[PDB]
């Protein structure tokens, strides 16, 4: 079926300030999305922010603040950060739209209709921050901010709380069976494999029915109200989940604003995702309860749930009190948007908690951006190597250039399987082997010498080059956007060829092709010193 290629984020809790982690998962929903773009296919990229519940009401309470302003400023704080990022998505959402509470309504009352939901109580732990409930398998003993003994999520360290409310009740344990059905029938739907045998384990062991409002009070009245019950509240989470519908439903106009909902879904093609980007924290909510409330309601489920680790630098916690930042827009004018972005993305598959360091970021900036790909572009389209400033016409391929363009013609299919699981990590390592061995292939060939020796063996030697590096570029430009252009412009790349399955062949720049005009003093990745 063709439809929009739906790519979410997590919406983002907007109790303090934008950092790296959000930064992180937003940058992979970025990626995504452009691949597919790049593919040609119809995009819609969603994040947000998460802007009710007793987390965020109370984080104005603490800074002397309204809710609606402190929200307000907090958002305004995400979307600056991600525009200064360089990003490239469709919407940004935030809960406290107007729109995005209808369709919580409307979603609740499907819930109800269908007879899962009844008014119960929850007696138990809460974790205010995670806005998580708990089992007492699942909390330890801790400290709170005043050194006191207390209870902690072993989820997550933060202090946890005993809630006991009426409160309306999901029948999540009804859908035990169904849920593991659809992962044995799905066996790539959560991603890393690992993951999902996490959630199995989980789901296997048996479901609780799950608390879907609170009491008004206990939420500062800052939350989205229970159909037919205004002394109720709606579970921040499923509040939260419904952004992707909401999301989905939504017309958006050039300027970004939403400017209507639809009734139907199906009117924009999005519905359901096809990647949901999160980070190893909220695995739960979006593995189990998610498609629990999707199968009540009866609404398609998603196809891929993507978590991916934490973040440390040098070995350590990131925290301001702490004494250790990472700043992205601090590091990104130091070093560079899409180099960063290329570093977070080479440093840490989803399995791994990456580390970042200086040291670490300035030898693959200098090792990989510099030394292999920049080193290559400038090489190809040197004055010096190729002397007419055009793409030549090749002679015959020997058997050793036949390898190399063998390498390259196999680069697409091995890339986008890649890129499709996701694991943007493993398309990053298979384009720069192939860069690797083009290197390879250009000093053993020495087109430096062949220029006096022998232009004919140049021509060839040349045009695999070329060919090879626009190849390479296409594949990596998701991840190195400003930088894919700027060598595309050296290359003298025509914008037709930027995009699209059919630029994905070997050979489809013809010869004769100028390249772009040449500048004095320019660099592609300029080395940095190690101090
Ligand atoms: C529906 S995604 C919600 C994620 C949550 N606001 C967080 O920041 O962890």
């Amino acid at each position: 079926v063709e439809k929009v290629f739906f790519v979410t984020s997590p919406i983002y809790y907007v109790n303090a300030a934008p950092h790296i982690g959000h930064v992180y998962s937003t940058l992979i929903t970025d990626v995504i999305g452009r691949y597919h773009r790049v593919k040609g296919e119809r995009v819609f990229a969603l994040t947000g922010t998460d802007e009710h519940g007793q987390k965020v009401a109370e984080a104005a309470k603490q800074k002397q603040v309204s809710p609606y302003d402190f929200t307000t400023a907090v958002a305004g704080e995400f979307k600056k950060c991600f525009e200064q990022m360089d990003y490239s998505i469709d919407y940004f959402i935030r809960t406290t739209n107007e729109q995005h509470k209808a369709v919580v309504k409307e979603l609740w009352t499907k819930l109800e209709q269908k007879g899962d939901i009844y008014l119960g109580r929850y007696e138990g732990w809460y974790s205010i921050s995670d806005e998580s409930f708990l089992t007492p398998q699942n909390i330890t003993d801790g400290v709170d901010k005043d050194g006191n003994p207390c209870k902690v999520s072993l989820e997550s360290g933060h202090v946890v709380t005993w809630v006991s409310e009426e409160n309306y009740m999901f029948r999540l344990s009804a859908f035990r069976e169904r849920l593991l059905e659809w992962y044995h029938a799905n066996p790539g739907c959560i991603v890393p494999e690992f993951r999902r045998r996490e959630v199995i384990r989980a789901v296997e062991k048996g479901l609780p029915d799950l608390s879907v409002s609170r009491a008004r009070a206990t939420l500062h009245n800052w939350a989205i109200p229970v159909p037919g019950n205004p002394d109720h509240c709606v579970y921040v989470w499923l509040d939260a989940l419904t952004n992707y519908l909401t999301g989905s439903r939504l017309r958006v106009d050039e300027s970004g604003k939403e400017v209507s909902l639809v009734d139907d879904f199906n009117e924009l093609e999005r519905f359901p995702a096809d990647v949901h980007v999160i980070g190893k924290d909220i695995l739960k909510f979006h593995a189990i309860y998610w498609p629990a409330f999707l199968l009540s309601a009866g609404l398609p489920l998603p196809k891929k749930i993507v978590a991916h680790g934490w973040w440390t630098k040098d070995r350590k916690k990131i925290s301001k009190s702490l004494g250790n930042v990472f700043d992205p827009v601090e590091k990104a004018e130091e070093f560079g948007y899409d180099a960063l972005k290329y570093f977070l993305l080479r440093e840490s598959g989803f399995s791994d908690d990456g580390d970042y360091s200086d040291k670490n970021m300035i030898a693959r900036l200098n090792g990989e951006l510099a030394d292999t790909l920049g080193n290559l572009v400038m090489r190809c389209t040197s004055a010096k190597i190729n002397v007419n400033g055009e793409w030549p016409s090749p002679a015959a391929y020997t058997e050793e250039d036949e390898s190399l363009i063998q390498l390259i013609k196999d680069l697409p299919g091995t890339a986008d399987h890649y890129y499709l699981i996701p694991d943007i990590q493993k398309a990053i390592i298979a384009v720069f082997d192939v860069l690797r061995a083009i290197n390879a292939y250009v000093t053993d060939m020495a087109p430096w010498k062949l220029v006096k020796t022998d232009p004919e063996r140049l021509r060839t030697v040349l045009y695999i080059t070329l060919e090879g590096v626009r190849v390479t570029t296409l594949l990596l430009s998701p991840i190195l956007p400003r930088k894919s252009v700027v060598i595309f412009d050296m290359l003298g790349v025509p914008e037709v060829h930027r995009k699209g399955i059919e630029n994905f062949e070997f050979g489809a720049v013809p010869p004769g092709t100028r390249l772009g005009p040449a500048v004095e003093g320019e660099v592609l990745f300029s080395k940095r010193s190690t101090e």
